[PDB]
């Protein structure tokens, strides 16, 4: 049962410009709710040139409401202004692609699993909640905390009937470079071509944002795909993680792994971080942490 809080456009201070891009626009705010009296930080979105595109996104995002998962950005309620807006929790350290490119000097093996874990974690919730998500990447995932990050984005979510074990898509711009390719020839989508999705979007975080396949036409990546041709391993990568990857990588939906599976593999690795990531001065490699006392001194920063 979606319920949508209707938020006042007057309990909203101090609203700033983030960012912009493909996913529209995206501030940052205080909201102070009348009676209770504290300042919220909060992130608002909106697109601009419909406010139905928004709509099915807040949708999405409520009819998951039910159960309260911490690897999921959950939606406080919408503002209705000159445009629609979708609220949400502050992720104040932003999103994991530009954290990746920004503090690869101080990310060592520990994090790079443990938000594989996270994002497993959190793609295992929405599968259970029939949600295939479509733009599973590293610029749809945020960080809460160095060492806590939260799936966002629903923009191309589609909830499955109790029946259906895919959805078959219209003619509309998808991401190719992050697509399985049943879902590049047949436009079909499933909780599988989610998980080819999850092993880019992990090559991502491995390679600390490389853009991948560089230099290539979107045109040339089913050909590319049907030769066999792959992303290549990163350099910190062992085997055992490439394997992962080229699991979810493979043509047989089927045969890619589930995410309950990633889970406890990646959960395996992590135990042992050292081992499945070779990393120069990992041991000497530190990022903020809420358990620091000068925690405060990050965030008021970022
Ligand atoms: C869908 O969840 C949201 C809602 Cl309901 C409201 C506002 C933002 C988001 N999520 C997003 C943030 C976001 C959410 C919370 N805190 C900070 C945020 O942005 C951080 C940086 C700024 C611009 C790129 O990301 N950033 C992005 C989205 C998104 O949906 N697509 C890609 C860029
Ligand atoms: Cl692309």
């Amino acid at each position: 049962q979606a319920l949508l809080r209707i938020l006042k456009e007057t309990e909203f201070k101090k609203i700033k410009v983030l960012g912009s891009g493909a996913f529209g626009t995206v501030y940052k705010g205080l909201w102070i709710p009348e009676g209770e009296k504290v300042k919220i930080p909060v992130a608002i979105k909106e697109l601009r040139e419909a406010n139905k595109e928004i709509l099915d996104e807040a949708y999405v995002m409520a009819s998951v409401a039910s159960v309260d998962n911490p690897h999921v950005c959950r939606l406080l309620g919408i503002c209705l202004t000159s445009t629609v807006q979708l609220i949400t929790q502050l992720m104040p350290f932003g999103c994991l692609l530009d954290y990746v490119r920004e503090h690869k000097d101080n990310i060592g093996s520990q994090y790079l699993l443990n938000w594989c874990v996270q994002i497993a974690k959190g793609m295992n919730y929405l599968e259970d909640r029939r949600l295939v998500h479509r733009d599973l990447a590293a610029r749809n995932v945020l960080v809460k905390t160095p060492q806590h990050v939260k799936i966002t984005d629903f923009g191309l979510a589609k909830l499955l009937g109790a029946e259906e074990k895919e959805y078959h898509a219209e003619g509309g711009k998808v991401p190719i470079k992050w697509m399985a390719l049943e879902s590049i020839l047949h436009r079909i989508y499933t909780h599988q071509s989610d998980v080819w999705s999850y092993g880019v979007t992990v090559w991502e975080l491995m390679t600390f944002g490389s853009k991948p396949y560089d230099g290539i036409p979107a045109s040339e990546i089913s050909s590319i795909l049907e030769k066999g041709e792959r992303l290549p391993q990163p350099p910190i990568c062992t085997i055992d993680v490439y394997m992962i990857m080229r699991k979810c990588w493979m043509i047989d939906a089927d045969s890619r792994p589930k995410f309950r599976e990633l889970i406890i593999e990646f959960s395996k690795m992590a135990r042992d971080p050292q081992r499945y990531l070779v990393i120069q001065g990992d041991e000497r490699m530190h990022l903020p942490s809420p358990t620091d006392s000068n925690f405060y001194r990050a965030l008021m920063d970022e």
